[PDB]
């Protein structure tokens, strides 16, 4: 089996993207925010406190003739940005652009953070990392690409995501019409629980390429590109009034400002990522300061090259026994 889904941009700045799933008989379809660092598929629901629902779609397993509470089983997630969410678990049949699970552990919120109540644009996550992190107690529960695999022609992902664009998530195959040469592999850790690996170093603009090991996630649930300090400050360097600032929280750089592209190494193969795309715009509505797309992993603990890295090529989530991953340009 294969499915295919476009995702598209929650806002004109990209700062999420919302795939539609179909979820029980008759379908229920949410919008949800496909995360490649995480591994819980939880949905707003009719379980939700209501003053916390905000205009999403909910999830009501009740009218779902295929839904079945998960006895006993509740799950509690954090995304490191200060919003979690938290409640019970069904299983139900969770369908993505035409490839169907049946059984699939479907987490339904009874309380969510302010951020989630205040974005009506996400009705939920579903989590593409490996199944060792999924928070379901007492029994740990499989992602929706782990309960699909078996199923599908080959054992992979891919994330096409669009630049101010709808994108697609294909499952159990590669299209070749979607990249431009080749895809380089590069081998995965999955000790972390995380699609990890190690860029071979950077490019700033038309500047020479430091080759450089940086350890990182491939995480399409993180809107941004973070990186080592030094690695970043190089960047930001070449910005003409470009500086970190603590009160906003990261690199600002005035919006008058071209920006030059970073470059990634993935092997011997590198990534382009134009100047464009590190742009996030005023920092606050008729600003003049602009945010930007690359900001430093110092204080996170682990390199995560999200959207604005990921949108720029084409990536293979190859979940074969031994699990890589495959960049090639676009
Ligand atoms: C406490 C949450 O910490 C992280 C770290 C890295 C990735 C993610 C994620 N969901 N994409 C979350
Ligand atoms: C790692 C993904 O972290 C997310 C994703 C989507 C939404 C939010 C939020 N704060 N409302 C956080």
């Amino acid at each position: 089996s294969t499915g295919s889904a476009t995702t598209t941009p929650i806002d004109s700045l990209d700062d999420a993207y919302i795939t539609p799933v179909q979820i029980g008989t008759p379908a229920q379809t949410l919008n949800l925010d496909f995360d490649t660092g995480s591994s819980d598929l939880w949905v707003f629901s009719s379980e939700t406190t209501a003053s916390e629902v905000d205009g999403q779609t909910i999830y009501t397993p009740s009218k779902s003739t295929t839904a079945k509470l998960l006895s006993g089983a509740t799950w509690s997630i954090s995304y490191g940005d200060g919003s979690s969410s938290s409640g019970d678990v069904y299983t139900d049949t969770v369908s993505v652009g035409g490839l169907t699970v049946t059984g699939q552990a479907v987490e339904s919120a009874k309380k969510v953070s302010s951020s989630f109540t205040e974005d009506s644009t996400i009705d939920g996550l579903l989590g593409l990392a490996f199944s060792t992190l999924n928070t379901v107690s007492p029994t740990q529960q499989k992602t929706f690409f782990d309960n699909a695999k078996a199923s599908l022609d080959s054992p992979v992902f891919t994330a096409d995501l669009g630049y101010h664009a709808p994108g697609t998530y294909n499952f159990g195959f590669i299209d070749t019409t979607a990249y431009t040469g080749s895809i380089t592999y590069t081998a995965v850790s999955t000790k972390q629980g995380f699609w990890e690996w190690t860029s071979t170093g950077y490019a700033v603009g038309s500047g020479t390429f430091k080759s450089t090991s940086i350890d990182g996630i491939a995480d399409t649930g993180t809107t941004l590109l973070y990186l080592p300090a030094t690695v970043v400050s190089a960047y930001w360097a070449q910005v003409s009034g470009a500086k970190s600032s603590s009160s906003v929280g990261g690199y600002v750089f005035p919006c008058s400002a071209t920006l030059p592209s970073f470059t990634f190494g993935v092997g011997s193969a590198r990534i382009v990522i134009p100047g464009d795309y590190i742009d996030f715009g005023p920092i606050s509505t008729g600003s003049s300061s602009c945010f930007g797309g690359i900001q430093s992993s110092a204080g996170i603990g682990i390199n995560i090259f999200g959207d604005v890295a990921l949108k720029a090529a084409f990536v293979v989530f190859n979940g074969a026994t031994t699990p890589t991953l495959g960049f090639a340009s676009k």
